[PDB]
């Protein structure tokens, strides 16, 4: 019977800072795709909660040496947080060691360029050197290209974990602002909605080429054994029946289209 | 220990009987992206299976009046499967009685038409009387249409409930011909991923028109509480991480192409 805390990230336009935050508190000060998704799972699961933004800024990955996870999946996994909404990556070593509800959002590995930039799929980045690109410091995509075994990314992740200076970035809005000054030498590997999401601000000069290299979907995740994980899969699944999940994605990608 | 009854729809690509299938046995009748699907889950799981073909050979609804469940959902709650693999999409009224792995393939309700037809959307069916259109007698696409609020597909399901004769199919197959031997006066609601498929096969006369009505996924279902289900939703998972399912799409979709 308490207030459920969640965590979730900085990472527009899922979680964003409003314009007027210093004035407001707790959730008001918040807005995005999941925030409003948040208060729907909240309403129709009947819960208070507290949005709380994952303090080291990260996804979630495993630590080599130590073992321990940071990220989202770190603070459900030791117990910070009761619940994660936000465009986390339901993965297999995530599953492993949290619940997952069925994706609310289907996405896929995605190339973003600088408008111009001659590339036109994954393929076209592996056979030439000119160009640099990388992914997100951690999370499923750079995982994605470490754990692969065709030929094409493996290649390109030969390329990118040798490579210097290193191409992986922290944040993804520090892998956007690196395409945009780049003057097309350097490529970003995102997922696709948020590379599309990119495409639609300005100053609308970057761009999404080629296909998805792959196709899963964000959950909303819940330590595991969580008894909450049971009535938040079915809000899930009702909400998205009920269209409200493709109404967000709209209002909060196309609706505000700067582009 | 014991082998697994899997429980399945013949609905091409899925599961289609083999050519010389009178000559085989067993599981080897069978061919098409589910058998394949099977064999490498029963081979990460470690098991032996049977594929049996659902007796009324649908996919699942529950009658309004007994509360009976039908199809393969009704094989699984009544104990009659142990699993089920096939392409049965991941609904709220179904999560409720059976256990789904997280999604094995993207999808979304879609429209086929026969080529030529002067319709690029849903909402131009809506407009309009002369082409008469409808979906399965019984699944996910024509609760969809039930259940829905959003104008255009409300107006579409008050058409179609009481059109006459009837717009809705016992399978797919039969809505398939329904609209090549209609000169164009029947468009068919069906699943994207059936669509597609159609649409590279010959007489080719048949086309996928406008994008997806919505957003879904089919997943690999147990009796709910199963000790199977976690396994196998990992290894769905694992397989989707490798690039299998995609592989497999590629096979039974594109590289049998023929037009
Ligand atoms: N959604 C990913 C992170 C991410 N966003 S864009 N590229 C990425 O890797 C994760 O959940 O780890
Ligand atoms: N996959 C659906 C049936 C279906 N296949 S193509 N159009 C449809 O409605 C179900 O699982 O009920
Ligand atoms: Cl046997
Ligand atoms: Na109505
Ligand atoms: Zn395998
Ligand atoms: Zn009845």
């Amino acid at each position: 019977n308490k207030t459920v805390v969640v965590t979730t990230i900085l990472e527009s336009p899922y979680v964003m800072m409003k314009k007027n935050h210093e004035m407001l508190e707790g959730n008001e000060r918040y807005e995005g795709y999941c925030v409003d998704l948040a208060a729907e799972i909240a309403k129709h699961c009947g819960f208070k909660y507290k949005l709380t933004i994952v303090g080291d800024g990260k996804y979630g990955a495993r630590d080599a040496d130590t073992k321990i996870w940071n990220g989202m999946v770190g603070e459900l996994v030791y117990g910070k947080a009761d619940i994660a909404i936000a465009p986390l990556t339901i993965t297999l070593v995530r599953e492993e060691v949290i619940d997952f509800s069925k994706p609310f959002m289907s996405l896929g590995i995605s190339i973003m360029i600088k408008k111009g930039t001659p590339i036109e799929s994954a393929e076209d980045l592996s056979k030439q050197t000119e160009i640099a690109y990388g992914t997100l410091d951690s999370g499923s995509t750079k995982e994605f290209f470490r754990r692969s075994k065709i030929a094409v990314f493996d290649k390109m992740w030969t390329y990118m974990r040798s490579a210097e200076p290193s191409v992986f970035v922290r944040t993804t809005a520090e892998g956007v602002a690196r395409v945009r000054k780049s003057k097309g030498k350097y490529a970003y590997l995102l997922e696709s909605t948020m590379n599309e999401y990119i495409e639609q601000r300005k100053p609308c000069d970057t761009m999404k080429v080629g296909g998805n290299l792959d196709s899963k979907g964000y959950g909303i995740a819940t330590p595991k054994g969580s008894s909450l994980g049971n009535a938040v899969n079915l809000a899930v699944l009702k909400l998205n029946e009920q269209g409200l999940l493709d109404k967000l994605k709209n209002k909060w990608w196309y609706d505000k289209g700067e582009c």
